[PDB]
Formats: C-alpha cells, sequence, structure tokens
C-alpha cells in the first residue's frame, strides 16, 4: 500500500492510483461519490449528500457517465466519438476525480474546478481531452471534476412544483463545489484558492454560478471558455420549461397536476426520455438544446440578463474568451448543404434559409438584417463567402457576442477581466480545414495532451500548450494570467470597457487586439434586441 | 461694322455675340438668348411657350436677369456663400441661355454639351462664374450651352391635376431650351446628333428626369450625372405632398385655399419676392438636404417614380458618367443642425449626433434612426467628438447622394447602360470652406469647367494639369461615350461600372486609380435594408 494513495475524507477512506505523465508521476482520485445516486424516486430531485462509508473505497477509476444522448451522425469518426460516453451510461454518475502531485503537495496549492460543456444534453468528466495530469504534474495544480446530470435527468423542470423544480444539474456541480471546500485540503488543495473553470455548457454553467448567490462562497475566480449564462441557449424561461416538460410527459404516455405527471415520467426507463428528448424544441434548429437551466427565481433569481446589467462584481477575477470558428461544426447539424466530407460551398437561397435555422426566432424583417449585415456585398453571390458568413452568423450569435456582452457588464461593474481569441488549430484535428478552428478545439491545449508523445503534436504545439497552461494556472493562482517573472512584453491587458483589449492566442508571441468584433456585436447586443423587442 | 465672325441668326432673329478672351485664346460668346415667352404675369406657373421672333439684331453680349430666388445670408462677405448666390438682376423674365463656341466657329459640326445648374430646385444660374464655358469651348473645341431655368415656387410649385399650375415646369424650362438647340445649334456650328447633358446635384438630379422622360429622350445623346441623382429622398416629391405645400404657402400669403383656379389666381396677384419669403416655411420637418418646391411625380413628365422607372427601365442605347465628391454632406451641416459652424471645428457630442440624425434623416421614425446611429458610431470610440462630426457628414452625404448614386449605377448598369463612375477627392487649394469640410458638395465643378487655367485664379500647376486633364475626360465621353483616351495607351484606364465588378475611378493630382464597390456595405443599409424597416 502507498501511503500517498491514502486519502481520509469526511465520508471515509480513499485509494487513489499513481499515473504516469511525460514529466513524473501524479496521484489520480477518480469515481469518488459527493452524492447519494439520483435514482428511482431521486429522480429530477435535488441531490442529497453522499453517504459515509466502511473501509476503503477504490478511487482508481472513472465512474459511470451521466445518462444522455449518444452521437451517431458520424459513427467512429474521431471528431465526434471524442465528445462520446467513454464509460458505461448509468443515471448513477454523480462522482468527482481529482488529480494532484506526487508526492503530494507540501503546502496548500490552488485547486481548479473543471465543468465540461456538451449542450447541458452531454458531457463527462473522463473524456481523455479532460485528463488533469498534464496540469497536476508540470504546474502543480490540484484538478478537480465532477459529473452532473443533463438532458431530463438534470434539466427537466416542472417549475413551482416540489418533484421537478429545475437546475438540479447545476446543484449537482454546487455539492461537487462544497465537497471542495470540506475536502480538498486532506489532498492538499488550498480551499481558499478555487477557481473554476468550463467550456461551452461548462462555461455558462461558471456563469450561472457567479450569479447565485449560495454558490459564490464556493470559489474565487472564474474561467469562462466559449460560454455565458446570457444569450440564446443558455436558459429558457419558467413558461418554457414547463411546456417542453410537458410535451415531453405527453409524447412518452404520461399521464394515463404535476405530482401524477412527474410520477409517471419516473417509472420510464431512461432510454424513453432520450427517444423523445429532441422532439419538443419549438422549432427547426441548431444551437440550441431540449433541457437547459430554468429562470426560476430561486438558483437563477432573475434572468441572467438582468443579473449581469445589475450585479455587483467588485472582488471578481474572470477569464474569458472564443475560438475562432464558434460556429462552423454546428452547421452539419441542420443546415441544408453542409458536410463535413465535402467543401459546403452555398447557394445564396441556402445561405437566406439557414439563417432562419441558425437564428431560429428571428422574424422576417430580422432575418433579412442579419442576412443584409453577413453579405459581402462586392461578392454577394460568393459561395465560399456566403458558407463562411453562415458559420460566422451562428458563432456570433450563440458565442462571441454573448461573450462581448458578458465581458463588458462584468468590467463595468468592478471585475477584473482578461480576454482572448484562440486561433491555432490542431495539427490532428480530423474535422475539414474549412471548419477552421470549431467550437472546442482549445480544450485538448489547456489541458496539455500536446506534452503526451504518443499523441503526435508538433514541438512548437507542446511549446504552446506549455504557454496556455502556465497563463491558465497563473490565473487560478493570482487572478492575472501574466508570469510574474518575465519581465518582456507583450503583457495580456486587463479588458475594459474603454480600450476594449484582448489578446490572441495562437503560435506567435501574444498580440493585443481592441474591439471584440465590435461593429457586428452592437449588431446583435443594441439592435437586433431593439426589433423583434417594440415590435413583435 | 463690326466683327463679321459675331453675328448668327436663330428661329428666332439675328444675334450679335462678343469675342471673349481666354487663357489660350479668343472665344465666341452669345450670351442672354431668349428661348421662350417671359413667364411673367397670367403665365406663372405655367409651361414655357416658346420665344416669338423678333426684329432687329438682339445683342448678346452679356449675362441675361436670374430667375428669382432665395439669396443666401447665413454667411455675409464669404467666398463660400456668395459663389452660387445672384450674380445678376433676380427677375421672373428670366428664361435665357447662353453659348460659347471656338473663334472662329468650328469648320465641322462639334459635339454639344449643355451644363444644368444645382441649388436644390430654389436656386442657381448659369451666369455664375464657376459655369463659365470660355476654357472647354477654346482648350477642347467644345459646343457650350447653358440655361435659366425657373425655380422655387416659380419652378415647381404644383397643384397636381389643375390646368393653371400642373407643376415640373422648370423642368420644362430646360426641355424648351434643349429643343432650341436641336433647332438652332447648327448655326453655331454644333452637332444637334452629338449632345451630351451634364449637371450637378439638382441639375445632375434634372439630367436624370430627362433620361426618365419620354419626350426628352429624342433630344440628347448621352448624360452626365455630378452628385445628384432623380431617385433618393430629395429630389422629388408625391402629387399629395405638393398640393400640401402649395397649398399651405397660399395660406402664409393667403390667398385662403375652394377649386384651384381661385387659389392659383390669388398666389398669381403675390409680388415675387413675397413668395420667396415663405418658401422655407412649408417643409414638413425640421430637416436639412430638403427643399420646398421639387419635382412631382405627376403621372406626365414623370409617369412613376424614379424608383419605379430606374428598376424596369430599359437603358440599352444609353452611356452615363456618374459620380461623387469625398464629403458630399459636410456643407449641409451648417445650415441647421445644432453644434455645427464654417468658423469653429464642429466638434460634437453623442446627444447632438443623434439630434443631428433626426435633422439629417427626418422622414425616419425612431427605429430606423436608432439603425443610423448605430451604424454610424465608432464603437471602439463611441464618444469622440471628432468621429462623431465625420459621422454626421458622411451620414447625410450618404443618405442624399452616395448611395442613391450608387442605386443608380447599380440598376443602368443592370439594364444596358454603359456606366462611367467616379469619386472626386481633391480639395481645391482655393477653397474658404473650413479644412474638417473636405471636398465639399459642389467643388468638383470649378475644375470640370477648367478655371484653374485663369493664372489670375491662384490654382498651383499641378491643378492646372488636373482641370486639363478632366476636362479631356469630359469631351471625351461627349464625344464618344467613353472618357478613355484612345491614342494614350501608357495612361491607366477607367474601365465602365459593372454589376459584377463594382469599378469606378478616383480623381485627385495622381494618376487614376481603379477601385471596387462604392462603397458597398453602407450603401446596402441604405437601399436595400432601410426602405423595408420604416415602414
Ligand atoms: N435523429 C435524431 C434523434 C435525436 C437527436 C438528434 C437526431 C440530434 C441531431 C443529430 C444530427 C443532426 C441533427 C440533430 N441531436 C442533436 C445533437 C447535435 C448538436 C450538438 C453538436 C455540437 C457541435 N459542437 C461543435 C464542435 N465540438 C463539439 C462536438 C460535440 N460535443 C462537444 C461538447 C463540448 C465541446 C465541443 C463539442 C458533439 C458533437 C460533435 C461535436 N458542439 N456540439 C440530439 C440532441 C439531443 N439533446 C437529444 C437527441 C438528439
Ligand atoms: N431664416 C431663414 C429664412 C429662409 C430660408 C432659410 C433661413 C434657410 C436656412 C438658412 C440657414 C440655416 C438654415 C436654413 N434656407 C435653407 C437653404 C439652405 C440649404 C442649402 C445650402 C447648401 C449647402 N450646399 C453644399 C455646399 N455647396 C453649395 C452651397 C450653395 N449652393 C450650391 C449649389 C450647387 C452646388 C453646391 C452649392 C449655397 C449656399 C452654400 C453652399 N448646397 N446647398 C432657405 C431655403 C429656401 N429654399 C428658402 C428660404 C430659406
Ligand atoms: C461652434 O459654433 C456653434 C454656433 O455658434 C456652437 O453652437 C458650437 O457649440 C461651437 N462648437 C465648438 C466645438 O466650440
Ligand atoms: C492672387 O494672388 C495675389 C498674391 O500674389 C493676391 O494679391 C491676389 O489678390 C489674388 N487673387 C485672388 C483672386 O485670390
Amino acid at each position: 500500500e502507498d501511503p500517498q494513495l491514502l486519502v481520509r475524507v469526511r465520508g471515509g477512506q480513499l485509494r487513489g492510483i499513481r499515473l504516469k505523465a511525460p514529466g513524473g508521476p501524479v496521484s489520480a482520485f477518480l469515481g469518488i461519490p459527493f452524492a447519494e445516486p439520483p435514482v428511482g424516486s431521486r429522480r429530477f430531485m435535488p441531490p442529497e449528500p453522499k453517504r459515509p462509508w466502511s473501509g476503503v473505497l477504490d478511487a482508481t477509476t472513472f465512474q459511470n457517465v451521466c445518462y444522455q444522448y449518444v452521437d451517431t451522425l458520424y459513427p467512429g469518426f474521431e471528431g465526434t466519438e471524442m465528445w462520446n460516453p467513454n464509460r458505461e451510461l448509468s443515471e448513477d454518475c454523480l462522482y468527482l476525480n481529482v488529480w494532484t502531485p506526487y508526492p503530494r503537495p507540501a503546502s496548500p496549492t490552488p485547486v481548479l474546478i473543471w465543468i465540461y460543456g456538451g449542450g447541458f444534453y452531454s458531457g463527462a468528466a473522463s473524456l481523455d481531452v479532460y485528463d488533469g495530469r498534464f496540469l497536476a504534474q508540470v504546474e502543480g495544480a490540484v484538478l478537480v471534476s465532477m459529473n452532473y446530470r443533463v438532458g431530463t435527468f438534470g434539466f427537466l423542470a416542472l417549475p413551482g412544483s416540489r418533484e421537478a423544480p429545475g437546475n438540479v444539474g447545476l446543484l449537482d456541480q454546487r455539492l461537487a463545489l462544497q465537497w471542495v471546500q470540506e475536502n480538498i485540503a486532506a489532498f492538499g488543495g488550498d480551499p481558499m484558492s478555487v477557481t473554476l473553470f468550463g467550456e461551452s455548457a461548462g462555461a455558462a454553467s461558471v456563469g450561472m454560478h457567479i450569479l447565485s448567490l449560495p454558490s459564490r462562497s464556493l470559489f474565487h475566480r472564474a474561467v469562462l471558455q466559449s460560454g455565458t449564462p446570457n444569450g440564446p441557449w443558455a436558459t429558457v424561461s419558467a413558461g418554457e420549461a414547463r411546456r417542453r416538460a410537458t410535451l415531453l410527459a405527453r409524447l412518452v404516455g404520461c399521464p394515463p397536476n404535476d405530482t401524477e405527471l412527474i410520477a409517471c415520467l419516473r417509472t420510464r426507463p431512461a432510454q424513453d426520455l432520450v427517444d423523445h428528448e429532441w422532439h419538443v424544441l419549438p422549432q427547426e434548429s441548431i444551437f440550441r438544446f431540449s433541457f437547459v437551466p430554468v429562470v426560476d427565481g430561486d438558483f437563477l433569481s432573475d434572468t441572467p440578463e438582468a443579473l449581469i446589467n445589475t450585479g455587483d462584481f467588485q472582488d471578481l477575477q474572470v477569464l474569458v474568451g472564443v475560438v475562432k470558428d464558434e460556429g462552423s461544426a454546428f452547421l452539419v447539424y441542420g443546415v441544408p448543404g453542409f458536410s463535413k466530407d465535402n467543401e459546403s460551398l452555398i447557394s445564396r437561397a441556402q445561405f437566406l434559409a439557414g439563417v432562419r435555422i441558425g437564428v431560429p426566432q428571428a422574424s422576417d424583417l430580422a432575418a433579412e438584417a442579419v442576412v443584409l449585415h453577413y453579405t459581402d456585398w462586392l461578392h454577394p453571390e460568393d459561395p465560399t463567402h456566403l458558407r463562411d458568413a453562415m458559420s460566422a452568423v451562428v458563432g456570433d450569435h450563440n458565442v462571441v457576442c454573448p461573450v462581448a456582452q458578458l465581458a463588458g457588464r462584468l468590467a463595468a461593474q468592478g471585475a477584473r477581466v482578461y480576454a482572448y481569441i484562440f486561433e491555432h488549430r490542431a495539427s490532428t484535428l480530423t474535422w475539414p480545414l474549412w471548419m477552421g478552428v470549431p467550437h472546442g478545439y482549445e480544450i485538448e491545449f489547456i489541458f496539455g495532451l500536446p506534452l503526451d508523445p504518443s499523441l503526435n503534436y508538433t514541438t512548437e504545439e507542446r511549446i504552446f500548450a506549455q504557454r496556455l497552461m502556465k497563463y491558465w494556472t497563473n490565473f487560478a493562482r493570482t487572478g492575472d494570467p501574466n508570469d510574474p517573472r518575465d519581465s518582456k512584453s507583450p503583457q495580456w491587458p486587463p479588458y475594459t470597457t474603454a480600450a476594449q483589449q484582448y489578446v490572441s492566442l495562437n503560435l506567435k508571441p501574444l498580440e493585443v487586439r481592441r474591439g471584440l468584433r465590435a461593429q457586428t456585436c452592437a449588431f446583435w447586443n443594441r439592435f437586433l434586441p431593439k426589433l423583434l423587442s417594440a415590435t413583435a
């Protein structure tokens, strides 16, 4: 028995496993239960703390993936399969993982907590791209990641009911955060320096913890990559979650009031619920997800828009950013004319039609406005332009402009904000060239995977990943991503509403740019709401 | 006796002209030739009638009366304004034209250029210094003709459907002068089978209206439109709106409005200056770049809106040169936008910018104005008073001239026309408007007419060569339908404007540079999105 691999937490003893990182050993504790299995009558319910266990709990393997839809568009293609469950599906999935340095840190170390994405309908903390091994080994970080319930299991809501109050997957995350406060010191983590970070839905989740008072005492800094709590896909109104839950129930034969409806849903096999998950969306669309956090008046006291507009963010530090082609990869999930297996050169007609699908809530006038803005009037019918514009429309509406308004609002209201745009395309990428640097493809680099020589990343990419791991952990450590030794430029400046400085993350040294897609986001954040607003 | 080269006969009767001095040598000039019966008394508001023949030799050595007309007094003594003001007596008796020809008159029939002045349809005169045809005549061998046409109420006050005030009579004055060139210009050595209309601002819009009005089409062969178009927000009005303004003007001088004969009769008894004193008071909103009495869509001269006629017209044979100056809007701003003056830098606040946009785009709803403001804001420096000043100028320039021109070039080119397009980017060294106004509306004319060739005017040597270059493009175009020089291989070429390639040229001190899209992103906002708003 290795004494470094034995830990006592509140609930009992645990045995981890020494894993190999290229620079040396790390201690990993995988599959640690943080809640009572949310099964049977606990489906749709807020999670309860895990009861104490006897003996030594085996924490050497990843635990089950939360029940979710599995992608079937491109079977056995790396670019999709890399996001698919890599363990057994089960409703019994409330476990987290901890990577620490080996030997365990001598003095308390800043803690990073990862929250995965997947549109609140998918994801898992066990995917190879979320491997905490590298960050633990090179930067000496204590890295934590939890599973949280997704799809119906995490977010089906009958608002105001006792037995489907909504947002429970966000409560799973909050419970993992509390678990960290109570327990991370036993691993040599510092519960007094916790940085949340996440991508896509994970980034929106981090956003939600910023916006929810009970979460605030559980972290000190935040990183939101390619996602925000504001914007068109991350939340729904109470009225709208009730409609979808009700509709899903109708779809699976329930009922033959809220209590009855939820009791009958509870009798249904998990796959029955996933079978009809997609059919509750109000419009033909892309970048919209059936079961997401609901504006409940509880976890979320008002809309994320109202909350960001009026919040006090004085002692908060935030790192936010986007990748170069946020919307490209989404296009093949519903826009006629797009495929990964050809160059996807579209007609003008295919563009107008794709806009109604990229901006599913847009009126004729509003979609006309989108079209007229994104057209290159010098080359109005050029298929390459039209394709890139369609991708641009989706990236901007869903990620880049929501990010830009989050950054401005936080900065204006006392927070310390650092922003980036990530522009390096992975040499190993399996999606076609026209998709560029798609949603999700920075993660790989932040987590330090290019340092594994067996993964065939170029030398330049390894150095690049070393730089990114240093920014992220510098940020966790201090709230400032800059290397406090060196001494030479260019320094990453804070983002502000005046100057609007952000940096390009790519193979070249940091470049400072101003204005995060400024004219275009003004279109989305200031004009379009007004459209659309008073009419209709 | 008497210079034998200055005696000519027209339909008409005998004319005596004057030998004038141009820098390169003598030109012939026949100034103040009457082409209509004086449109006075029972004839105010009425279409013009042909001038009745005279006896003896009519003296044609001095400019005749300017049409009666508001005189600018915003900046008294200031050359930037006084250069546009009347330079002869104001009279309703003003329907006269001018002819410049080489001296001695040309051997073989020469291409004719007919100038039509601007001034918002409320002002202008063919006798102004900047419209002097002596240089084009002497240097290019051109026959140049310019006419006075009635402006303001006299030219354009309309009670659509009536006998007594049908509207568009100023346009009809221009047509009559065109008919006169057909019958008579051969007497001066002009070629009636090669007549090119050119004009700037309202002159340009006028030219466009002759293109769109069938009876005018047989009277010219080619057309040049400088900083103006028949389509756009200011060049025309509906029948309903012209009726409203005429009626209101009537009231103000009242003349209590009750059929149309009684009302026009009463308006007819009013003194000219009195109509001018109230002209401005009929505008539906506080505005700039809007004029009270302009061409009306009558279903006669203009069979439908200029927009409908350009969208559906067939322009197979037509050759047009079209263009704009770098700063179309700047000088309009001192005539009504709070915050702007010629005597300071006119740095403005964001509030003053929003307030200006409502005045510059007076027909706009709150939704449309906010669209304008958001489009023109520099979101990186949204409070910068220099940028706000410049945005306000572009808002006015784009809405009133650049985008209506771009729309025009696009439609004509799509429907058979050969179109050539320019942006004029040189600031006269002699300009007296402040530096912030850039190259304002009107300030290419001076160069097209070759004024810099007069050494007494203090232009630079390069300005002299530049004016020479321009006179040469314009008269090549008149001559051949192509502004390019056929012999001159090395000089850069001026390609036609097409929908596919949207090419146009920079006119400045440097050799021609070919650019693409005038000025596509922004004009898509005005011509494609904004109407669809708005509405
Ligand atoms: N016939 C059906 C039945 C059920 C579902 C179906 C289709 C679809 C669907 C599949 C193809 C085309 C249209 C629709 N869908 C739609 C899923 C597709 C939408 C997301 C795809 C996507 C694309 N990207 C950008 C590129 N990178 C990623 C991904 C994926 N996941 C992630 C997760 C985190 C970060 C990045 C990332 C997964 C897919 C591929 C790329 N992110 N997500 C379902 C969804 C449900 N919630 C429930 C059931 C079903
Ligand atoms: N208090 C009064 C009473 C009556 C009139 C008044 C004001 C005004 C006015 C004056 C100052 C400020 C606001 C309003 N106006 C306003 C007219 C002012 C708008 C025209 C000024 C202008 C400015 N530009 C651009 C610069 N270049 C030119 C000009 C002018 N003319 C020309 C003609 C062709 C090409 C260029 C050019 C004349 C003036 C200055 C510059 N073009 N035109 C009136 C108009 C009428 N039709 C009748 C009466 C009155
Ligand atoms: C310029 O003068 C005008 C009118 O006299 C005035 O309203 C404006 O405030 C002045 N602008 C500046 C920058 O001083
Ligand atoms: C031109 O130049 C001279 C200075 O050499 C000046 O005295 C004269 O008045 C000027 N004339 C004009 C029209 O500006």
